[PDB]
């Protein structure tokens, strides 16, 4: 999948070759219980996401790229890929990284006075071009230079940001709701709550760690000795959306305490209709867009293809490992076509390019895993999962009655248990409890019996070491390098690392497979 | 020495002090911290020097919490008065005890089991009474006064106890689930285990006491060696009456709940001592004694978690130092103090939860919901058809079920009866409704 066949566009047609036989199938593996309730499940994961930065993209870009933008771009995004991509259990959305840069190239525009939504348009073409470029001359086989050393430390790193930042938002909630003797009772509840109110910060803590204990809890039970099998594994699999219904219920029989809940644009509308309409001019909305932009929209253009194509090829990677056992082959090439001239065309109407994302993916695929009766039977690879969890997040907007119901602690629980789940199968996870562990309870594996024991804990301490590097270039002005410095880690494994370890111990520590 | 001591110490300081703020909260501090504390110390000291067994461990338990409770009821529906009736039934303990001078595990696990589900229900209930004097409102009244105790709904009150009660809770199962895990050294591990109740306490008791905004009730303790509630009661309780007159037919249907207290000492000492004698008397007759006094009256109990006559003396000063300490205790009050009642709740629940296991009823009530295929290798199982196994277990379901009945009743002092009451239900209706191998299978010594 990642060789150079040395013709024009081959990895493309390859991987549409491999997979397309295989659409019937995609289709009818979709008809089990598993399947639904991994899409009431992903699609929790994909809205919310969509609607926190969304928020925070309209608010950091004066609304000229908002939540309906996001909601309509991950809609139909998600949509065209559970249709036309090489692995359909990919979800493609928003991310941290992404709205760094919109950040940037606001203030760059805002600076220099042009017109963000139209250097938007401008950076579009040139990744339509650049993706073209790279697919025609089958540069994703530059994709079997990442090995698990760097697909295992950007997955902890996103499972690591994904838990910090859940905590986080807990911690906020407190900040903006102290404990307090008093509280000023007739507070006025509009946008948000103006001054600390009783019970909420408690209350929102209560609710996260419900909804994780019962989520953890029905995941406990699904691999359990109790009930029926069959039952037991479909109560097991609705697990999540269980502890939601059940955590949703429990704050709905609260009337008087206030918690915050889902909120979605009330309709099908540009944020700032003032600013934009639907369809971007690119030649300028109210002034002459300069041809020097036109021509250095390039770099930015750069920027954008490394961050995407990095980010969603190494989400690709992770969820194609054979030991995840996936049968029907995974597309390197059409889904980087996809996912950036997608992101390009997007552009041209405003909307944000989205990006394969690791921890909705991860999850995704974990939700459709089957379990043999501690090991993976197979996986319910499928195009219905994906593309219905892409209609329900384009349909949200209709759906405000039952979301405006749904607090955001329950999904700040949810999310916690997503990143706990996701850091199950890496193998730096498990040298990193390994640390603690005296030898003598270390697994029977390859990297336990043929590396000593301080030899395998300094192979898991340089990877710590650039863990925190990569967590502290993130929390610095600097976060829009983190592609290149998580790129460094492909020289470190193949140019530093073998002057420290020898190769048996390089093999069995960075193994492509278990 | 020493290491042992501190572990004895906070073994029995933990369900001392959570027996001490139940039974305080219960009966309005007629009995709590303080005197359980100082009963346990004298007893101790007493049977560390006197009692034939050394090493058994002589404290409240909750059979004696449970009767406790019961006998306030039934003394606050007559308009008697409690710490007096007690001191009858005390006299009528000494009388049993100088007259002195068939338990199956089918009894045993009844009984531990109830224990176990009244310890859980209480716990609840009491976070469910927390929320309904505190309940959660869109705006509270800050001129809410707080001598007593607090007047009127605060805010974050309930909230905050159910924070610190499941926090309590979740911190001892972590620490008891590391306790046998393969993390840390072995010597660590098993030390930090060890003390896991006291340093779940711990954790809890700083996270409240770095919230000063939010109240939370807290352990009720005196002032040095004193009685928890002064206007209430002194340490001498004439028998007579303190306020009023206490009724001659009382004075004599003492004996009544005196045979039922002995019922319950005997049943725990046959559950942990024996799984003697003269050890049961001893104990019987200080808790007579005691009951003078206003204090509680203890059982003796066995798995202390520990060259003949130096191996008794050393046992000997190990329970005379722990008594001691137990009774300095009360001197440690501004510790004490700062002991919200929610970790005590808690830890009441760790207590329930954790002492269901070993129970051989409550893995068969386990066995209900799993497929056969996934049964155990146990004589049980594999000697008994699965459905006579499920009638047994059904069977004792139904005694548990009679027990809590009576409990919630008026007639929930005799429960001590209805209890021995399984001793003639094994005996002979059990043999008619089983053979004699799945009776061995399903009620073995082992
Ligand atoms: C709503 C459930 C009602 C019961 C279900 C209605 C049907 C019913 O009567 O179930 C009886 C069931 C035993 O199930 P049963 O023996 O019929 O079949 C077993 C099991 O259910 C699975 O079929 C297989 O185990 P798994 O796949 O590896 O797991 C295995 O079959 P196979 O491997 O040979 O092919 C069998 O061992 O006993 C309970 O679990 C108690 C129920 C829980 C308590 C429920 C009541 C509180
Ligand atoms: C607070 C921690 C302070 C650590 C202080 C000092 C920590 C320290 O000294 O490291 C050595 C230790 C290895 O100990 P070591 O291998 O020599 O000894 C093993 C084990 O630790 C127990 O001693 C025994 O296991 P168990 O009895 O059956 O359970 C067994 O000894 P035995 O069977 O032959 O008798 C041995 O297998 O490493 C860690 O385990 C975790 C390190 C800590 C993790 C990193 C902590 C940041
Ligand atoms: C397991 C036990 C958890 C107990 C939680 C106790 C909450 C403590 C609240 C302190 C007072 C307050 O809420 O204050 C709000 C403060 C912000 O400070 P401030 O109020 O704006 O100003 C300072 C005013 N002081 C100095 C008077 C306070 O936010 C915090 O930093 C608290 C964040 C709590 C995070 C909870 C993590 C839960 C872990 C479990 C995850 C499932
Ligand atoms: C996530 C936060 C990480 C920090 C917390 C974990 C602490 C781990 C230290 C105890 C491990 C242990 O005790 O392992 C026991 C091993 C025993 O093996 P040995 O071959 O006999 O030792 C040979 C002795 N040398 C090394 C002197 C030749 O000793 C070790 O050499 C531990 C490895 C030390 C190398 C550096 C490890 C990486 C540092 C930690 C990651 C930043
Ligand atoms: C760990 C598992 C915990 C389960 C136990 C929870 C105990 C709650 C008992 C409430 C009943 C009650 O007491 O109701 C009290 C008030 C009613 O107030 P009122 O109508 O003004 O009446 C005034 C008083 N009365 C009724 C005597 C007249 O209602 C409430 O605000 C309760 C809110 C319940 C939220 C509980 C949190 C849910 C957590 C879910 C698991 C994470
Ligand atoms: C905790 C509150 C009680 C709730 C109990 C819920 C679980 C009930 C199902 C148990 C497992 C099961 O299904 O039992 C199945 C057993 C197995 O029979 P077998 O012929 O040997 O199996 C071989 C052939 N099979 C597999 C085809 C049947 O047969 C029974 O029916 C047992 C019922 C006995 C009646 C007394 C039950 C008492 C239960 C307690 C009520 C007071
Ligand atoms: C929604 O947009 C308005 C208008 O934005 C301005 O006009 C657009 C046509 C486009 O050229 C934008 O870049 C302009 O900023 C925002 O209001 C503007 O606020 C900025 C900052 O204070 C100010 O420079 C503009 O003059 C304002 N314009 C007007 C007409 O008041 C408004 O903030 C946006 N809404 C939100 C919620 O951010
Ligand atoms: C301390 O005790 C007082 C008084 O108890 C009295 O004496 C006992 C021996 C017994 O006869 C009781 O029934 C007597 O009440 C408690 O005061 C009572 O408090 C409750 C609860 O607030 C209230 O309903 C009663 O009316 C009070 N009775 C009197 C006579 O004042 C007091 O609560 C106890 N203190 C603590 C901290 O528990």
């Amino acid at each position: 999948p990642l060789q150079q066949t040395g013709q024009l566009f081959g990895g493309l047609v390859r991987d549409i070759r491999r997979r397309y036989p295989y659409y019937l199938s995609d289709i009818t593996d979709a008809f089990s219980p598993q399947v639904l309730a991994a899409v009431i499940f992903i699609y929790f994961a994909a809205l919310s996401p969509a609607i926190t930065f969304g928020g925070l993209l309209g608010e950091k870009t004066r609304n000229q790229m908002g939540v309906s933008e996001l909601l309509i771009s991950t809609a139909v995004q998600g949509i065209l890929f559970a249709l036309l991509g090489a692995q359909p259990l990919l979800v493609v959305g928003f991310s941290g990284p992404l709205l760094v840069f919109e950040e940037a190239f606001f203030s760059f525009c805002e600076t220099n006075g042009l017109e963000y939504i139209v250097g938007r348009v401008w950076i579009g073409f040139w990744l339509i071009l650049l993706v073209v470029l790279v697919v025609a001359f089958e540069g994703s086989f530059l994709v079997r230079f990442i090995s698990r050393y760097t697909q295992e430390i950007f997955s902890f790193l996103i499972s690591l940001i994904f838990i910090y930042e859940t905590f986080s938002k807990l911690i906020k909630i407190f900040q903006d709701h102290p404990l307090q003797k008093t509280y000023n009772y007739n507070v006025l509840m509009v946008p948000k709550p103006q001054g600390p109110l009783p019970n909420t910060a408690l209350l929102s803590l209560v609710l996260m760690a419900g909804t994780f204990f019962f989520a953890m809890m029905l995941r406990k039970f699904k691999n359990s000795s109790y009930f029926p099998g069959k039952l037991r594994r479909v109560i097991g699999d609705f697990g999540v959306p269980i502890s939601i219904l059940i955590m949703v219920l429990v704050d709905f029989f609260i009337q008087d305490t206030y918690t915050q809940k889902l909120s979605v644009p009330d309709g099908f509308k540009v944020s700032n209709s003032s600013a934009r309409g639907w369809v971007i001019h690119p030649l300028g909305l109210r002034s002459e867009f300069p041809i020097w932009m036109m021509f250095a929209s390039a770099l930015p253009a750069l920027l954008v293809f490394i961050l995407i194509f990095l980010e969603s090829q190494i989400t690709t990677l992770i969820v194609s490992k054979p030991e995840r056992k996936m049968v029907k082959g995974s597309g390197f090439h059409l889904d980087l076509l996809l996912v950036v001239g997608m992101g390009g065309v997007a552009a041209l109407f405003g909307m944000p390019w989205l990006s394969a994302t690791t921890v909705r993916s991860v999850t995704h695929a974990n939700a459709l895993t089957v379990m043999g009766k501690a090991q993976i039977q197979e996986v319910k690879e499928q195009r219905i999962s994906g593309l219905l969890v892409a209609v329900l997040v384009g349909l949200s907007i209709l759906m405000e009655p039952i979301l405006s119901r749904i607090p955001l602690a329950v999904l700040f629980g949810i999310f916690l248990y997503m990143g706990v789940t996701s850091l199950s199968g890496i193998q730096l996870f498990d040298r990193i409890l390994l640390l603690f562990k005296p030898p003598k309870y270390h697994p029977d594996v390859p990297y336990v019996k043929r590396v000593k024991t301080w030899r395998m804990h300094l192979f898991t301490g340089i990877q710590i070491i650039c863990l925190a590097v990569l967590w502290v270039v993130k929390s610095t002005p600097a976060s829009l390098a983190l592609p290149f410095v998580l790129i460094l880690t492909v020289p470190l494994r193949r140019v530093l690392l073998p002057l420290i370890f020898r190769n048996v111990e390089l093999q069995c520590l960075d193994a492509d497979d278990a």
